[PDB]
C-alpha cells in the first residue's frame, strides 16, 4: 500500500549494522532519511552508499540520520560494508536495516513485484523530527538516486517548517552549482548472477572495482 | 511440517549460484545432499562449506550432487564464495540456492522460530536418484555438522539399496579411521553483529581469517 | 509434524522398562538423548542398543540420560533386553519407553507412513537440562545410527552452552581417532517376517546371533 | 466402539500381517471354520499357557476343519520371538498364525479393547466363525482369566452339528460321552508378570517355578 | 453396543419372577451371573434352566446370585417355571427378569438381528460383588451353554481377586473330572411355531417332555 | 394415534399361531374381528378366549374371521392354548398374533401407558370385507368384554350394509334373550406376580383352574 | 388422537342443556358416562337417547352422571328434547353438551373424517369418580349402542375398584336376563336430507314418529 | 382475517349442503340474482320472524329473478326440523334453501363470524349477488336486530335498475310510488330465547305470546 | 378487513367541516352514525346528504350524532356544502370528515378496489354510546341508502339495550307508514367526468340542479 504523507511513519523494530533500532522512536528529535536498496553487493547500490557516505556531514549538520534498508541479512550487510571499505577506501557511517522477512518493506510499499518479488525498489522517505512522513521517492532497480536532491528536499522541508513558507520549483537555500563530472557519466553493467559469470566478468575489459561493480561510458 | 521419509522430496524451482534449478527433476539419476545454512558470512557455515568442498570428489564418485541453501541472495552468495576462495584457497564447487522468500525452507521445515525467524537451521536431506527423501538431520545454529557422517550415511543408503541389506550401528563399507586433530578442537567466537564490533573483533587477538570467522581454544 | 528446535521438548508420560516417567519433568538438570527404534527383536536396533549400552558411561559422565522408545509393549521390551543379555552378554542400562498407542511417537514426528504406518523411524533427539530440544536426526529403517556422532553432538552442544561459543564442522573437544574395524563392515540381512522363514534363516549360512540378527559381508 | 460384533452376520473383514504371512480375513479361510482369538501381550503368562493348550489341541481343531488364528497388538517380530521362546522353554511349536494388529484396527472392529481392562491391549476375546465367514459365537474373558480350550472345541462341535443336522444342542451337550480331566497341574495359579526389567530380574530370585521371567506358577494354600 | 469389561454393569429396573429388582444394585455384595434366553417354552432354554437349577447350591456356596432374562412377560415366566416343575420335577430357584420392551437386552448387546429381531441371544455376564462386569459370553440360538464352565469362570475370577493371581488356561481350584454322559449327546428338535405343528410334533417319534421340548440322537 | 373409522384398517404382516398373516390381503371378502389381550396366562383373557372359542361358529356363519393379538411370543401362545385345552376342554380355533415388538399394537392404539407400557389393553376392532375399520372398543385390563355384544355389533353392521338401513339402540336381528347365570357373577382374583405367590395362590382355597385363574364371588 | 385409558379425561368447559359445565371439576366424586351423537333430529340418536333416559335411574343409583354431546346448538338440543317428549313421552333427564366448534369432540377423537367431517361418531367414555378415563367405545353413524352393556361396564369397573378384583368375560353382578323383543328388531330408514324428501318420507308408509325417525322390519 | 368480502368482485365460491340438496355457489345460480343471508341459529325467534317474512315475500323475489338462500352453522337435520316446526306453528312452508355451514367454512369467507357477538353463530349478514356472480352490496346486523325485508327488495330493484338503464339511484329511491305500512304487530318485541331445557319449560308459563318455547313476543 | 361488531369502533383523529374530532371519544355518551360517501360533488351523495339533513332532528331526538366521511379535502367539503345550500336550500347540519389519505377509510373497510381504488363505497356504521360498533352496511357507488331504515335500525338497537329484548323482522316502535312518492322514482344520470362533458351535460334536456346532479324517469 501507499505510505501516507503527513502521518506518522510506519513503526517497526529491526536489526541494523549499528544494533537494534526502534523506528522512528529511536530517532525522535532528528530528521530521518530512510532509504532502501535491492541487494548488498550490487553496483548501483554501492555508488549510492558511497555518495551518501561522502555526504554524511552534509546530512549530519542538517540533523539528519541516514538509515538504509535491504532484505539482506545483517551479516551480509557487514560484509558489504567491509567490502566497500576495502575496494573504495570509504567506511559507511550510517546504519543499514536488515529486513529479512520484508515486514518493514511491505509497510513502506517498497516491494513492487514487476520489479522484483524478493528485493526492495529504490525507495526513499524523508521523515521529520516528530516521526512524520514528509516526502517519498520510488526509483526503479535500474536507476540510481540524486543525493543532492535528497539534501535539497531536506533543506526545503526544514525551511518550510522553520519559516512558515513554501518553496518554489528548483528552490535552494543559497546560490549554488551542482557539478556532474565525466565520472558521473559512466554507466553500470548489470551484475553477474552466477559465480562462473562473476569470474568471467572480471576479464571482460570493464572498469571493475569488484566482480559486481563494473563501469563503462556510453 | 516435517518432510516425510520415503516420499518424494518437496519439489521446487529456485535460483542458485550455478543458475536456475528445477528440483528434483534436474537431478533424476543422481543422489542429492540438500543442506541449508543460516547466513552467508557466518563462521560455522564457512567451515562446513570448506569441508564439503574439500570432500567434493568423495560425493561426486558416489553420484551425489551437493546443493546448499540459505535465505541470502545470489549476490551475497557469490561474494561469500569469492571471500572463501581468497581466505581459504578453495572454490565452492557446488550450487547454493538463494531462497530469498523462505519458500523452499518452509517446504523442508528448515525454519525453527526459537532458533531464528529469518535464517534456516542446519538442516540436511539425503535424497536418492528417484527423488525420494531418505534421511534428514536438523542441527542448531551453534553446531557444525559431521561431513564424514554425511558420506557414511550416503554409503549406507546406497549399499542398502544396492545389496538389499540393512546396515548396523557404526557401519562403514571398509575399515577406516576418522582422525580429528588439534585443528578440529578450535571453537568459533560468535560472529559480530554490528559493523563497529566487526572492526573491533579483528583487533582482539583471536585467530581470524576475516571479521566473521575467529577461532580460539578452550582452556 | 516437526518438533521445534529451541522450544521445550514435547511433554509426555509413559511406561518404561524402568517404571513410569514424566517427561521432561523427571529429567530436569540432566541432558536427555531420546531416541526411537522401529521394533524389538529387529537387528539394526539390536546393534544400536548394544552400542549405546557399551557407551553408557560416556553418556553418564556427560550428565546425559539415555532413553529409548518403540511402539512395543513393556513385556516385549523386557524379553528383548533379556535376549540381548543372553545373546550378547550386555545388560541394557537405560530405560525403553513402551509407546504402544504411538502418542509420544506422533508428538515427535517419529511416524513416517511411507517408511511404516506401524513402527517409528530411527529418530533421535538431544534435549538439554532445561528440557529444550536442541538437535534432532531422522534415519530410515535400513540405516543404523553413528553413536560416536551422538556423543560428539552432545559435547558440541554442551561446550557451546558452557563457553558461549559455536563449534565448526567436524569439531571435537580434544584430538581423537574414531576407528572402524572389519566388524563394522558387516551388513545385516533383513529380518524374517514369518516363523517358517525365521527357522530357515538360521540354516542359511549367515553369522546369526539369533533368528532376527544375521550378518554377512558384501 | 466399543461395538459388539453381530452374530449371524459376516465377520468384520480386515487385512493384516501374521506369523504365517499376510492374511485377508475372513476371505482366506472361506470353507473353513475359524477360531479367531486375541491375547493382550506376547511374553505374558496366561497367554503362553493358552497358546500351549491350543497348540497341544491343534489336531483336534484340524480334524474339525477349524483354522485357529490368534491376534495381539504386538508386532510380528515380537510374535516370532515369543513363538521361539515358547518352543525353547516348553518344547512346543505354535502351529497356527498370530495376527499383528499393531494399530488396534482389527481389535476395535471386534470390540476387543475394553479401556477399564487396558487401553493398549486386547482382552481375551474369542470368536467362532463358520465356513461361510459368518460370526457364530463369541466370548470375552478378562486379563486375569485363561480360557477353557475344551469348551471352545465343544462349541465348534455343537455349531457344526446344528448346521449339519438342523438341530439345536442342549445345555452341556457333547457329540459322544467323554470326560474332561483337570489335574493337579491345572490347579497352579500364575504370578502376575513383572513390568520392569529390575522386577523381572528379582522375580527369578523369588523361589517360584518359573519357565521364564514372565511365567511363574505357584499353588494357593 | 458392547458392555464394557471392568466397568459397572449397565443399570436397570425390571420385573422378575421374584418381584421387582434394581440391577445390579440389589445384588451388591454378591457375585451375579446374569444370563438371557430367547424365549419361554423353548427347548435349549429349558435344558439350561434345569442345569442351572441343579447347580443352584454350587452357585450359592460361591456367593453367586443367578438371574435369567428374556423378552417374555412375567406371567409367561411363571407359567414356564410351573411347566418345568410339572414336566421335570425341578423347581427353578432363581429369578427370571421380564424384559418386555427389550430395554435391558439392548443395554447388554443381547439383540443380534440376524439371529432374531425379537428374542435375545444366549448372553451371559459374570458380575462381581462390587457390580463390575468381569466376563461375558454370547452363544447363538442353536447352542446351549456349558454350566460347569460358568462355575469355573466364577472360581477363577474369585481366586484372582482373593489371591492376587492370574489363572492359566484350563485352571481349576482342585483336581476334578467333568463327566458328559450318553444323556448329554441328545440333540433338540427346533420347536414348532404353529399350534397345529405343536400337536403333530408329539407324534413324530421324538422323546418329548412337552410339545416344545423334543429330543433325538444323531449319527 | 386413534385408528380411523371408515378408513382402511392399518395394514401389517405378523406371525400367528396359525402361521404368517398379511392384513388385509389374506382376509379380503371376510369380516374381521381383531382383538388384543394383555398377556397369555392371565385370567380375564382366558375367560374371553374361551367365550370367543365357544362362539366360533357364530362368527364363522357371519363370515367373520376372529384374530387375537398379544405381545407374547408364539411359543407362549401355543403353551397357553395347550393349557386352555387341558383345563377347559376347548381348543382355540382362531389365530393369535405374536406382536413381539408392539408394532401392530401401536398401529392400532392398543398401548395405553397408564394401563401398561408393555401389554396391550382390551382393544377390539370390527373390520369389514373391504378391509375398512367399522367400529372399535377399548376396555381396560380389569374388565372382560361382552362377547354377545361383539356378535350383535357385527350383525348390525352387516345388516346396515346389506339393507341400506341404520340400526337403533339395542337392536337385534330377531327376538332373543341373553341369559347370564350364577357362573357369570364370579369375579377373578388378580393373578400372582411372583412364582412364590403363584404356588401359594393354589393353596388359598379359591376356585382355581390353574395358578393364574382363581375365582370367587362377591 | 386417541384419549388415553388410565389418564385424566381431557378437561373442557362447555355449554349444555342444563347450563355451563366444567369437566371434570364439576363431576368429582361421581362417575361419568360421556357420549356423543352425530346430530340432533336423527333417528338412531333418538332411540339411544330414549334408551338412556329410560335407564336414568339405573345410572343414578350407580353414582353415574350421564352427559351427551353433539356439535349442535343448545337451541337445537332443547327443540329436540321437546320433540322427544311429545313423540315418545320421555323427558331427557341428563345434560347434552353443545359442542359448537368441535373443540371437545377433537379432544376425545370423536371426529372421524371418513364418517363425517362435521358430525361426531358414536363415541362413549366411562370416567370414574376421580376423573380418570376408564373405558371407551367408538361405534359408527349406522349403529346404535347397547345401553345395558354400558351399565354392565360401569358395574364391572366399580366392582373392580371396590373389591380389588378383575371381572371375566360376560360378567354381571347377579344372575339376569337381557330380553330383546320384536320392537328391538325394527331397523331405521336413513333420515331424509332435504326438506322435500322429509315431506315425502312421511307419506311412504313406514312406521314414523316424525319425519326423521321411520322404522321398518327386514324381509 | 377475518376479511371483508369485497364489493364488485366475484362472491366467494363454496360447495355446501342445503335443505334443497347440494349447491355449488354462486355457480349454480349463474344467470340469477342471489340474496345470500345468514342467521345465528335454528330455533331462535328473530330468525323465525325473518324466515317467515322472506317466505311471505318469496314471490316478490322470484319475479325479480332472485334466488333467496339462507345459511347457518346448524346441521341440515336441524334445518329440516326447524322448517317443519315453522310449518307446524305458523302454517308457512319455507320455499328457499338453507345452507348447513357446520364447520363455518362459508361463514369465514363472508366475514359472518364476529367473536364479540358470538364465536359460534353467524351474525345477521346479507349479501346481494348479481347474475354474473358478482357481490354487489352487503349488510351486517347484530344478533338482537331483525332485518328489513322490504329494504332488501328495494336494494335489488335499485341494483337491477342501475344495470338495466345505466343510471344511479338516489337516497330513498323506489321504482314506482309506494307505501310501506308497519302495523301494530310489527311493534311487538322478542324475549331472548331460553338456553336451558328447564328455562324453556318455565318460559311457556311466563305469560308471553309464544308460538313455541323459543319465540315469545310482547310489546314495549 | 372487516370492522368487528360488538367491539370498540376503530379509533381515529381527523379533520372535519366542524373542526377536529377524536373518534369515538368525542362522542362518549352519544350514539354515532358514521357513514362514508365516494366523492363531493357527485349526485347520489348529494341526495343522501339532503335526506340526512332533512332528518337531522329525527337523529337528534334519538341522541345520535351523524358524521359523514369522504377522501375529499375539507375545502372541497365546505365548497360542496355551500353548493348544496345554494342549489337545494338545505344547510348540512352535521360534520364531514376529510379522510385525505384514506387512513380512516381503510380502518373501516370502506375501500373496495373493484368499486374504486380512490373513493370509499357507501359504508355506514352504527356505534353506540360506549363507542361499540353495533351494525354496518356497505352499499355500492350506484345505489343510494335508505335513511328511514337507518333510523329504524337505531330505534331497534336502542330498544334492545333499554328493554333487554330483541326486535323481529320489520320491527318499528309504533305503527307507521313510509311513503315513497313520484319524486322518489327519479333516477340519477351518472355524473360527467370531464369539464367538456359537464358543460354538454347541462344541454341534454334533463332536470339538473347542477352539472353533476341530473335526474330523469325511466320506463
Amino acid at each position: 500500500s501507499l505510505p501516507r504523507l503527513g502521518e506518522p511513519a510506519p513503526a517497526f523494530e529491526a536489526q541494523t549494522t549499528f544494533g537494534p533500532v526502534k523506528f522512528p522512536d529511536d530517532f525522535k528529535g532528528q530528521w530521518v532519511v530512510l532509504f532502501s536498496h535491492p541487494a548488498d553487493f550490487t553496483p548501483v547500490c554501492t555508488t549510492e552508499f558511497v555518495a551518501f557516505a561522502k555526504n554524511y556531514e552534509e546530512f549530519k549538520k542538517r540533523n539528519v540520520q541516514l538509515i538504509g534498508l535491504s532484505v539482506d541479512s545483517n551479516f551480509s550487510h557487514i560484509a558489504w560494508v567491509m567490502n566497500i571499505k576495502e575496494k573504495f577506501g570509504i567506511e559507511i557511517p550510517f546504519p543499514i536495516i536488515a529486513d529479512h522477512n520484508m515486514e518493514v518493506a511491505k509497510k513502506y510499499g517498497m516491494i513492487h513485484p514487476a520489479q522484483s518479488t524478493t528485493f526492495t525498489v529504490r525507495a526513499l522517505f524523508v521523515i521529520d523530527d516528530k516521526g512524520i512522513l514528509r516526502a517519498m521517492i520510488y526509483y526503479p532497480l535500474t536507476t540510481g538516486r540524486n543525493i543532492r536532491e535528497v539534501i535539497r528536499l531536506v533543506d526545503a522541508l526544514q525551511t518550510a517548517d522553520r519559516e512558515g513558507v513554501a518553496t518554489p520549483a528548483d528552490w535552494v537555500p543559497e546560490p549554488q552549482t551542482w557539478e556532474f563530472t565525466e565520472e558521473n557519466t559512466k554507466v553500470i553493467v548489470p551484475p553477474p548472477t552466477t559465480y562462473e559469470d562473476a569470474v568471467k566478468r572480471l576479464q571482460e575489459g570493464y572498469e571493475c572495482a569488484d566482480w559486481y561493480i563494473c563501469k563503462k561510458k556510453v
